[PDB]
């Protein structure tokens, strides 16, 4: 069978201000999507997840992922100033101004307990709420608090089912999940 391009993958499947922002992002890092283009697969998948997260609840986060580093500094600083939220160490992905805490996001084809492990060592606050979903479609979020309801999550977990299946056919999936880390 044909082994397709994974950037050609990526500008067909993803919508171009995802595309656009994974660029920036790539950029801003100092790397190149023609070399790495396993990861910019991976950055915007995840950052389709920020989007689809807090397209959930409308206005509940405001978005700290895909902003350019000091702008996403900023973000976060006027947050901390207005609600009193403790400030993280480093840049998550959302502030839900319901429960009022910073999230972070994680995709994955990883086994999902050791993946969270992993991120909670991390980022060292007992406040960042951490999500993660797999491909697999099983998920892991801190004090088995998911925050959305099971039909959110459920399109999430999709539109996840759904790259893969589109990578796969192309002959794209194996490298992609090897990729990881
Ligand atoms: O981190 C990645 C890929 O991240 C993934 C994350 C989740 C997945 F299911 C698959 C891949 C990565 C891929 C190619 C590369 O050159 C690189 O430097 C990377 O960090
Ligand atoms: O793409 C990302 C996060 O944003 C990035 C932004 C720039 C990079 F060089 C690397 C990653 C990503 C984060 C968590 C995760 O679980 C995942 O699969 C990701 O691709
Ligand atoms: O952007 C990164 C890695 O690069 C960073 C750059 C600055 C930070 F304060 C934190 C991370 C990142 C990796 C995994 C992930 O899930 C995520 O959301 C990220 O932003
Ligand atoms: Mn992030
Ligand atoms: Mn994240």
């Amino acid at each position: 069978g044909p082994l397709g391009s994974m950037e050609d993958f990526v500008r067909q499947c993803f919508n171009p201000m995802i595309v656009e922002l994974a660029e920036k992002t790539m950029k801003e890092y100092g790397e190149d999507l023609k070399i790495e283009t396993n990861k910019f697969a991976a950055i915007c998948t995840h950052l389709e997840v920020c989007f689809m997260y807090s397209d959930a609840s409308k206005h509940r986060f405001e978005i700290i992922e895909g902003r350019d580093r000091t702008m996403a500094w900023t973000v976060v600083n006027s947050i901390c100033n207005t609600t009193g939220a403790e400030k993280p160490k480093f840049l998550p992905d959302l502030y839900d101004y319901k429960e009022n805490r910073f999230i972070e996001i994680g995709v994955t084809r990883r086994e999902v307990h050791i993946y969270y492990l992993e991120k909670a060592n991390k980022i060292k606050s007992e406040k960042t709420h951490i999500h993660i979903f797999s491909f697999t479609g099983e998920e892991m979020a801190t004090k088995a608090d998911y925050t959305l309801d099971e039909e959110s999550r459920a399109r999430i977990k999709t539109r996840l089912f759904t790259i893969r299946q589109e990578m796969a056919s192309r002959g794209l999936w194996d490298s992609f999940r090897q990729s990881e880390r």
